[PDB]
């Protein structure tokens, strides 16, 4: 059973199969779409069939099905799990996994590239030391003096959910938000709840509007211990703007590289509980989600009043003009640095010719249209226009609760 | 299943009953999300309307507080023998105004639903012939427009009765401009009107072939042949398009009508179908500056207006269409505010959105909506929809897409 997409700007009409290859549930019924809601302990019982679908996927993709190597793998995976009641992934599994996990995010514009993701295999790691050290060479290699390339580090698995890694930073590089005493926020708002734990678990805060988290890490289940990133690598690009002299002096920067590090990787039933990943800005992320969100670091308005514009009335879409101005800001910033970002009319397009060619060689490319259109100027994107099925494919990265809310504190 | 929904720029949290009311289908299911699909979905038999006429009864004689009331029962009991005898049924008047506001109340796809109660309904019920329905429908644009002070208006062609006799308005808007294509390349007036401009010259009209020609009406009577008819140009309304800062915007002669008044849908109350039910209210600006202007596939004007902004179109990155953009919106706001013409502008229209939905959820229970539609082609991030769950599904009484008559009618 075939299902079809159009592009209505375009016309063109591709063919999904590979959404009967889903297993996961999307939220949606026939009666309600939960399209646009933001979020919608495991057993040897029901983990070798996730094993045996993801082994199958695997030996499909080297052209191995069936073959004696296959067969020899499930059987080894089928003792390692009624014997040890898990199983570990080969290192050319784990590759393939976390590249899979990607190239099925259906919420990634830039998922163009998962082929070429960098694999940390971090699983013979034991401490917190242990995992700062590892967090530290990815952020070098991912980082590569401004040429960034895709990473991923993978920590061990979970076992009995008593023991899990768990990096507690959201991201690996973020600006620390101090709410003060009238009310209003000094640094970044979207950190304030993470800044807090930090300072409780001890950590000196300079209490400046851009100053950069400890990493917060736990490992095997311990209680999560506090490191600092050397600032040499921590690379930051100052924003100025390329016809707006003052824009400088607003005093505004951003760090480079971004690698969220809160979801898990589920690959053939084993969870991945810290799996820092990381990539490059779309530069409306910073530009028009960072700055701009009401809730963010709010420069929208300083923007426009240095502008001198009509903010009497909303009809005068100061708002609207003063967005495209900071963005443009960060573009300029980033490009002069040579760090590398890409910007949103470059990416969705890329975006459309990675579906398109998912659609010929796959079958299918699972797409969440709320997600993948820019947030600003949409419908001059080719997104905007583009049909998209959303659909959950495994290996998956997933969402998981805060560990603060769940931790079994040591003491 | 009570289920709830987020703003997440305020924490404001509402709960939704009213999805458990919902009867039709959204085209989602478990598996696979359908939200970004533009268009999912002969005579109604005996067995099926009494139901449909039932519910929406039931609904009716609730919401004037007479529910299980001697005129209720005795409205079924009197509904029930005509369908019983005549295989169809007649709305009183009530039922008519009331099933045309909450057609409009359920349209999941409407940002400016908060007006939705103040809808002058207009029964053509009584009409017959074509030049009748260019009787009722210039006598709807003139109420409309309103000398620019304009107003929420639908009118009401007969019903359905065996799909032989069917009312339809072939044009898509009342008001739009012709499209005709060019011997070398491109499109002269309006893309998305270039088959419909055809079938206008196809069947009769005589083309000025202009850039802004008004296309004539094209209206079918009781399913026979349509008939051309122009609209008074007196009645149609236009502003043209000037910047507040930037003087050569008129030469590049732009005007929009102000009167959006669709009508190519079909309206659905308590199983009874109207297929001609022109409905109008007033712009929201990005209709017009971002999607009548700069779409691809529609006047593209885009490249000019960045040109004359002497703006830097060498490379994406230096944001030229997003600025260009900008200002097309701010000119269509400009231009018909100056000319005291009724428009809104995409902030304004999503605040009262955010109330109208507050409102919905207080006094409703729930407000059926759709995020991909709600959320406006520019700046959707910086407008409060965009931070706001939504729950899409589907009520009745509804506007309902249907074929294209021209693809049904046996000439
Ligand atoms: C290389 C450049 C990349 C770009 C430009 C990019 C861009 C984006 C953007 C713009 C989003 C939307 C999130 C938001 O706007 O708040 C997103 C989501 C996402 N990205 Fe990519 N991304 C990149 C690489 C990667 C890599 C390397 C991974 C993992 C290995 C990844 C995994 C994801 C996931 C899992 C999501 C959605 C998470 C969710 O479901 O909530 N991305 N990406
Ligand atoms: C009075 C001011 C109104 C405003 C500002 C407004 C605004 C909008 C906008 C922006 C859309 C998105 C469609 C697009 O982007 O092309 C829409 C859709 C729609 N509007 Fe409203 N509208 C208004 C009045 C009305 C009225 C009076 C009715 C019916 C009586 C109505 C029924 C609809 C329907 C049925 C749809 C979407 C149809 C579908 O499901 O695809 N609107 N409106
Ligand atoms: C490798 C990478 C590169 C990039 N250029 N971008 C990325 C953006 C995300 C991402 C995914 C989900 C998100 O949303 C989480 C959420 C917040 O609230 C409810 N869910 C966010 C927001 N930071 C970012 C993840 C990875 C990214
Ligand atoms: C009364 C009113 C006012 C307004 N201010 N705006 C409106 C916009 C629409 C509307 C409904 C559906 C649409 O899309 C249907 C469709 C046609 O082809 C493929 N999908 C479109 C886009 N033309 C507009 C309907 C009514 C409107
Ligand atoms: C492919 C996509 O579903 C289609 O372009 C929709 C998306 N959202 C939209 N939203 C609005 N308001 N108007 C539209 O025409 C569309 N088009
Ligand atoms: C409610 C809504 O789904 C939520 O605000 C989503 C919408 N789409 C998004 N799209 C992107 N790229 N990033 C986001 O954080 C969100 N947030
Ligand atoms: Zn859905």
């Amino acid at each position: 059973r075939f299902l079809k997409v159009k592009n209505w700007e375009t016309d063109v009409v591709l063919t999904d199969t590979l959404h009967l290859k889903s297993t996961l549930e999307t939220g949606c019924t026939e009666h309600i779409c939960m399209g646009s809601i933001m979020l919608p302990v495991r057993t040897k019982d029901q983990l070798f069939p996730l094993a045996k679908e993801f082994l199958d996927q695997y030996y499909s993709s080297i052209k191995r099905f069936g073959s004696k190597a296959h067969m020899d793998r499930l059987e080894e995976v089928n003792k390692e799990i009624e014997s040890t009641s898990t199983y570990q992934l080969k290192d050319t599994e784990l590759i393939y996994g976390a590249k899979h996990a990607w190239r099925n995010a259906s919420r990634c514009v830039g998922r163009i590239q998962w082929s070429k993701l960098q694999v940390f295999d971090a699983r013979d790691c034991t401490t917190a030391h242990g995992m700062f050290n590892y967090i530290c060479n990815h952020v070098k290699y991912a980082t590569n003096k401004g040429n960034l390339r895709s990473a991923i580090t993978i920590f061990p698995q979970r076992t009995d959910g008593k023991h899990d890694f768990r990096v507690w930073n959201s991201q690996l590089i973020r600006y620390a938000g101090y709410k003060q005493p009238d009310g209003s926020t000094l640094g970044d708002p979207a950190n304030v709840q993470f800044t807090e734990i930090c300072i409780q678990q001890g950590w000196k805060a300079p209490r400046g509007r851009f100053d950069v988290l400890p990493l917060l890490l736990q490992a095997n289940g311990n209680d999560p211990e506090l490191f600092q990133i050397p600032p040499e690598l921590v690379l930051e690009v100052p924003i100025r703007h390329p016809k707006f002299d003052w824009f400088k002096d607003l005093g505004l920067k951003w760090y480079g590289l971004p690698a969220v590090s809160n979801m898990l990787l589920e690959i053939g039933g084993l969870e991945f509980s810290a799996c820092p990943f990381s990539g490059w800005y779309m530069g409306t992320e910073i530009g028009v989600r960072d700055y701009c969100d009401n809730s963010r670091y709010n420069i929208l308005e300083e923007v426009a009043k240095k502008m001198d514009l009509d903010m009497r009335k909303t009809s005068s879409l100061w708002k609207d003009q003063a967005l495209v101005e900071i963005n443009i800001a960060v573009l300029y910033s980033f490009q002069s640095d040579k760090v590398t970002i890409v910007d949103h009319h470059s990416a969705t397009e890329s975006f459309i010719k990675h579906m398109e060619n998912e659609y010929r060689c796959r079958g299918g490319c699972p797409a969440d249209w709320v997600w993948i259109v820019p947030p600003m100027s949409g419908s001059i994107t080719p997104v905007f226009h583009q049909e998209m099925l959303n659909y959950r494919l495994t290996p998956s990265f997933e969402y998981q609760p805060d560990p603060w809310n769940t931790h079994v504190w040591k003491g």
